[PDB]
């Protein structure tokens, strides 16, 4: 059993578990302008609201279910408010009253003010039913942007990865173990579990097609989870008024965020964030936009011994084999998001008067997974 | 007392004790070309001899003080390779005789293949006299690039600064052991004790200006430090032949390296690597920098439940008072770093850069000054 300190549950993984829907009723202002964020776009009355909002004190957000929600009602707005009807009419302030709220609340977290994966998929669901399980048809999101953005299909099958992945991450303790222990079959049999794992993640991530469409991804959905990093639009990043004098930027939501994203990577000594220039670097930033128990989740299993040096030196084909079908899946599943940017970027980018630089991350990641291969597949 | 896998040494923290000064036989023409780095730079000889040299293999590199020495023969004979005389003829390409052991080297040790603070400060140091204790004047430097480069008083000062830490490193088992066991009076203690080394590390800090001149740091040493990340003199980084076949980038060696420089941060809570500015970028990639053990060790820290958290939901003025008092001791470090920028690099600078370390520095010292918790 993993350490309570890392907070990753047994069933969700590195979803937050039963996520709160509701704020204090303090906050019922926040709560009508992020439940209707595609009204307010359209009406054209959305930034005004945002403006015509006091200042409320975080201090009425006292656990961490509450704190977390309130990120996610904050984000969504944050998103709303800069990118409005996301088509270049833009804000690069941020006003007061949301954005001091917002920053001291990120700061408590640990997490930058800007809606991040773990806002926007990990904590942005909920269970229909409670006592049925965790499939599609029994989940929804909480928040969406616009009418027909796929923001639910987007995030849940998303989610539904994470959840997933979990049936993995619970045997990543058994691995150090057999290592430390000398046990061979042990480790063995934990690895070919975790392949059959990220082999179930794989066939969950197929549910994408269904419930998202190209057009409204590309050309609706996209635009709000965009950051201010490196964007023309806000060239400075997002001024938050009241909390820092110069404006901050900041990445916009991905699945680069993601902790499963790097964790068997990391697991395997797979060098994606090592001397492997922009690619590594990325997915060691990205570390920062993650919740800081899962950052230090990562950080830990780099402190343990190498499962690939272990693997490597045994001459033993079994173990050999059962490594390779770890890092055959995780190369499936980067060809499989290629997949996916393909038909959900280049193709709908290529239909206009595109997303090249995430297909050749995603190449370069692949070609590092597969390179780690000890036979090839 | 901390674990044996953070390779933190209770006499000098995270320095390598008694640094091995021989590598093997086998090694002789390496450390030759690494102890007549003056001669050899200012004769125009050093790239030559370094280009004559046959690949030896790293395998005879049996224990990690050799492994850390080679480390250390390997970074020097690289800068000096790569900046020559330090007048801006620089070398694009690390021929594979060298680039390839050192790669292999670098690599098994977990470190990049650069001269790095935990190499030409925590590995390149003696005592002159073992029975004597460890004092400036008791002390030396194994290698040097120059003649007049003050690598020594350079080197040595910020190891002194890194032994005096050594005490407040020892602290830290008390302080999270206070925390769990909610004994309060011991935190307390813990936390003034810390504060304590911290104000020591500070004076032994002072000593800078007596063994390192100016003009010497900033038109010398500071040439053969640099890397090249970012660096106009070779944009694109360098070729390590043999190894890579694209020219990888490297930052240079600097204090930012040092686990101190960070890990009392770290253990306060003044989050020094969060967000997305630049100081928080460099902080964090400079753990890559460090022995993997250091890294660990500051993965470690933040994996604890939060010191700040814990003083701060006690409603305590002593716990509070005891933990400004390490705060405004990481304050008046930071300062004394600004002023030293100030004196050898800016203003060497103004009589034929610095703007960015001093902007990195004041941001640092900013978000420390701002954890002061005052009252609660
Ligand atoms: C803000 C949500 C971003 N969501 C995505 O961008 C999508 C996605 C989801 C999940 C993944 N995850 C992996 O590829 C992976 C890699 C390694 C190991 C594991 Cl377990 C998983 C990628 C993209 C959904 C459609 C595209
Ligand atoms: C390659 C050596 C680089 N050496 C330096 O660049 C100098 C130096 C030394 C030490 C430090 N250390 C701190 O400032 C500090 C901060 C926080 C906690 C502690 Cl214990 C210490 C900075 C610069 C020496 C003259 C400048």
């Amino acid at each position: 059993m993993i350490s309570k300190e890392y907070h990753i549950d047994e069933e969700v993984g590195f979803a937050l578990p039963n996520p709160q829907e509701n704020l204090p009723d303090f906050y019922n202002d926040w709560m009508f302008i992020a439940k209707h964020l595609p009204d307010l776009i359209e009406s054209g009355q959305l930034r005004e609201r945002v403006e015509k909002l006091n200042m409320l004190s975080i201090d009425h957000l006292t656990d961490h279910k509450s704190q977390r929600l309130a990120r996610l009602v904050l984000g969504c707005i944050t998103m709303a408010y800069v990118w409005g009807k996301g088509h270049g009419d833009v804000r690069k302030v941020l006003p007061r009253n949301i954005a001091v709220p917002y920053c001291q609340l990120s700061k408590k977290l640990e997490l930058p003010p800007i809606l991040v994966y773990a806002d926007c998929v990990l904590a942005n669901w909920k269970k229909k039913d409670p006592n049925k399980p965790l499939t599609y048809e029994n989940m929804d999101v909480l928040f969406s942007f616009r009418d027909g953005d796929c923001s639910k299909g987007f995030f849940l099958v998303s989610l539904l990865v994470e959840i997933a992945a979990a049936s993995a991450i619970k045997v990543i303790p058994t691995v150090f173990k057999a290592m430390q222990m000398q046990e061979r079959d042990t480790l063995l049999k934990a690895l070919l579990e975790i392949a059959s794992c990220l082999e179930k993640a794989l066939q969950v991530f197929h549910q994408i097609h269904d419930h998202v469409n190209p057009k409204a991804f590309f050309s609706v959905l996209r635009i709000y989870l965009s950051g201010w990093k490196g964007n023309p639009q806000l060239s400075d990043g997002l001024v938050y008024e009241g909390f820092w004098e110069d404006p901050k930027e900041f990445a916009g939501g991905s699945a680069g965020q993601s902790s499963v994203f790097q964790c068997f990577d990391v697991l395997l000594g797979i060098q994606q964030t090592a001397g492997g220039g922009h690619a590594a670097q990325f997915l060691q930033d990205m570390r920062r936009y993650m919740p800081p128990a899962h950052r230090n989740f990562l950080c830990s299993l780099e402190s343990n011994p190498s499962v690939r040096e272990f693997v490597l030196s045994k001459g033993d084909a079994g173990l050999r084999e059962a490594y390779d079908a770890c890092v055959k899946a995780l190369v499936s599943l980067r060809s499989y998001h290629l997949q996916i940017v393909t038909k959900y970027i280049l193709i709908p980018a290529s239909q206009q008067p595109g997303g090249t630089d995430l297909m050749n991350f995603l190449k370069t990641v692949r070609s590092t997974t597969e390179k780690s291969l000890l036979k090839e597949g």
